């Protein structure tokens, strides 16, 4: 049926998992046709139960068949490249944290507790979490590093970084963003202020421990605050937004670069943002809203579209 | 785009999982328009963000929108159910359990100690390990006595149980199966073999505590197995039959009934069953190549369609 197999989409995740975690996915590079049978003898993976798995990954357009051997489809080649941020994603999605946050996520909703199905499951909220766990806060931030390098050059095309002295990448991460952005416009103080348990060094950045629930470091004509508040509520988008107007003056401006809502794009991720933060992706309509809240108006706004989502660029300066 | 979404498959049956196991489904039973508003005050959920669940399931097509309220969708009526089979299916196929058996099946691929990728997870092989654990073997005993109900109307109407005397269905779980030829096939002996500890009770069923591995007892005309040989290797499979060979003389006979391996279907469940139990779903020449082996002979082949799945209904006699 079609209800059996919605109900067993899980399954599609978990056979995509094996391919890549495992790693045998980094055997099919540049689209080469593979012998089953030969990578088998190298690898050491059982021919026959394999075999079966490619079958299931052929069905969900995973792999092309030709001549009893397999290659990756043209949109899968990202498989292939263990630093691709697809396999990074691919790694956290079913991870045994997620999967017990997505299990809690029924039980969420009855409660009125400020408690995401994430701490629920796990003890603290995401980020705090992040902090006692290695394999969680590696593989986020490398996903981060990796949706970050993309957007570099679409930045960088539409707005003009030359013309400001100091930027300021509030919850940067690894701070990848500011660090291949400093290799095109040189000569410029660049800062990027995270949650730092241990310093990352970067020759250009200058890395600041904070926490913009508190206060945002004033001195800085240029505010970079890139997938944060999708991480947060509405009343804990406006305090953030408000610790920017009391940080900026009018001459500062702020970067709001965010995944914007479109009815056309999947609602999954809004849930994924529930499970995790309580948090909940925006319309520009809607980020305009919590931005005129804050005391903030839209200077400039613009669309930049991402191979897995659309993005809203908002330019906020304060009243 | 269609490869983060692809990836994001888990999200899909983690969403209905939320919708179906907290029992808000059973508020949209006979396709009533629910107003989501009035179940938040009736149930005590949050609205917004139930609201916002409500609008994934629409994309899914799990519920339909009209004048701002949602009905479940024509196929998606057995979720208002909780004793249809798809409910049972959503809440195993993502629970803990299976969870970490997929997380496993990637490393299980390269490993050949006849371990599964469930038996790698929890210490113990699928069936063994339900003996400890309540809520799996009552979920998967209750999931398997659905589908075996829904079956039951097929079987009587294409082959005559009227012609035996003494019924043996091996494996046969709860049941159901014979409960329900009984009632309409009257005058027989009925028995039900299976792992018990506490045996099941039924007025006009035998239910016999046993191990199809070790033996199957003989003094029986017709014997079923229904579901089975998709749990065990071909090896396993032929030393089953074999124990069938042994127990039955020239005027015995076994309905080999079994989901079939057909090109069009999905392969997920092939892939589950290498986790669970290192099985797999077989054609009907596999089938008849294993019980040839055994030294059974094929006497009559009938086509049986379910809405999950086609099945293979194989008469089988002693050379
Ligand atoms: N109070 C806080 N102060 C600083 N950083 C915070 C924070 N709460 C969360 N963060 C960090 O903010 C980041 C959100 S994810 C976005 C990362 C990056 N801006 C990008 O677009 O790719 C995480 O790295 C998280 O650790
Ligand atoms: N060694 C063994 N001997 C007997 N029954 C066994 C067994 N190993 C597993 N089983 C049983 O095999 C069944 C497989 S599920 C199929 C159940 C039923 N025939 C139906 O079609 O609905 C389970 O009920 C399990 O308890
Ligand atoms: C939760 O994961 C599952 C484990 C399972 O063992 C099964 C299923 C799901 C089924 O959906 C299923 C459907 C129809 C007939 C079935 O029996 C062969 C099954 C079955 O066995
Ligand atoms: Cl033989």
């Amino acid at each position: 049926s079609m209800l059996t197999e919605l109900i067993a989409s899980n399954r599609r995740s978990a056979a995509i998992h094996a391919f890549v975690d495992t790693g045998l996915s980094t055997h099919f590079k540049d689209g080469i046709y593979v012998d089953i049978s030969e990578l088998s003898r190298k690898s050491g993976v059982n021919y026959a139960r394999f075999s079966r798995l490619c079958d299931f990954l052929v069905e969900m357009g995973v792999l092309v068949s030709n001549d009893n051997k397999f290659r990756l489809s043209d949109e899968c080649h990202v498989f292939a490249n263990p630093e691709s941020f697809e396999s990074f994603m691919i790694k956290l999605e079913i991870c045994s944290h997620y999967s017990n946050a997505w299990l809690m996520y029924g039980k969420s909703l009855f409660e009125d507790d400020g408690k995401s199905a994430f701490e629920m499951a796990h003890g603290r909220p995401f980020f705090e979490y992040l902090d006692g766990n290695k394999f969680l806060k590696s593989n986020f931030d490398a996903l981060m590093t990796r949706v970050s390098n993309l957007i570099v050059e679409k930045l960088l095309g539409i707005y003009d970084f030359n013309q400001h002295n100091r930027i300021l990448d509030v919850g940067g991460g690894e701070g990848e963003l500011l660090v291949r952005i400093s290799e095109k416009v040189k000569g410029k103080h660049y800062a990027v202020l995270d949650r730092y348990s241990e310093l990352p060094v970067s020759d250009n950045i200058d890395f600041i421990n904070g926490n913009f629930l508190n206060s945002i470091p004033s001195g800085y004509d240029l505010y970079i605050l890139k997938n944060v508040l999708h991480n947060w509520s509405d009343s804990d988008s406006i305090l953030i937004l408000e610790n920017f107007r009391k940080a900026m003056d009018k001459n500062s401006s702020l970067l709001l670069i965010n995944m914007v809502k479109e009815p056309e794009f999947s609602r999954s991720f809004d849930i994924l943002m529930d499970v995790l933060f309580l948090g909940k992706e925006r319309s520009f309509t809607e980020f305009e809203y919590l931005a005129n809240q804050a005391g903030l108006v839209v200077q400039e706004t613009k669309v930049i579209d991402q191979s897995y989502s659309p993005y809203s660029f908002i330019k906020l300066q304060i009243k």
